[PDB]
């Protein structure tokens, strides 16, 4: 399997991602990623609308994202992810949402792969303003990188009008799929929205690619 992510550097690469929630919630993120030296370097821009006042997200009643498979795919010549994804509710049913992603990767022109994702959120302060995040990632069939890196990160987000700024500090394991960061609400604290729907726009540099 090419690892599409890694290869895209020193240069880098970027992302964009629609996030389509099953009660009309809508989200879109964008990611610029570079590397400077033993660091990856993110610029994310989050927006979302539409969110019912009463719904699970401004009701922060969600619990976390369960584990999901992407495909990722080649069209016109464009790096593509699809994933079915679940948020669980704090009651016991699921919140679902349609991710589809472009991965703007070094090969403008470049038979799927999956990439198996785990997200958890380690622990966390009352409102969120202070977040121990992990991912697992890993893929598999149908030097400039160190075997551990820095990762950090500054996102400008807007969600129900209601504007934030979040930046991270974490480390991971490019070739093992595993990375860890500490996020940092710096400006919009309280967040009046669940948490949960960030949190996978917090790099697929860290996938397991054999």
């Amino acid at each position: 399997i090419p690892d599409y992510f890694k290869q895209s550097f020193p240069e880098g690469y970027s992302w964009e991602r629609s996030m389509t929630y099953e009660d009309g919630g809508i989200c879109i993120a964008t990611n610029d990623i570079t590397m400077e030296g033993d660091s990856f370097i993110n610029k994310i821009h989050f927006k979302g609308t539409n969110f019912p006042p009463n719904g699970p997200v401004m009701q922060k009643r969600t619990v976390g994202w369960e584990a999901s498979t992407e495909k990722m795919y080649e069209r016109d010549g464009v790096l593509k992810g699809d994933v079915k994804m679940k948020l669980l509710l704090k009651g016991g049913g699921h919140y679902r949402c349609d991710y589809r992603t472009t991965y703007k990767v070094k090969q403008k022109p470049v038979d799927y792969h999956f990439v198996d994702h785990r997200i958890e959120i380690l622990s966390h302060d009352k409102d969120y303003n202070k977040v121990k995040l992990y991912e697992h990632a890993v893929a598999r069939n149908s030097s400039v990188i160190k075997p551990d890196m820095k990762n950090k990160l500054r996102m400008e987000g807007n969600v129900n009008g209601h504007a934030f700024v979040i930046e991270g500090e974490g480390s991971g394991k490019p070739f093992e799929g595993i990375q860890t960061i500490d996020l940092e609400v710096k400006e919009g604290a309280p967040l009046p929205f669940a948490y949960d729907i960030l949190t996978t726009a917090f790099n697929r540099v860290f996938t397991k690619y054999p």
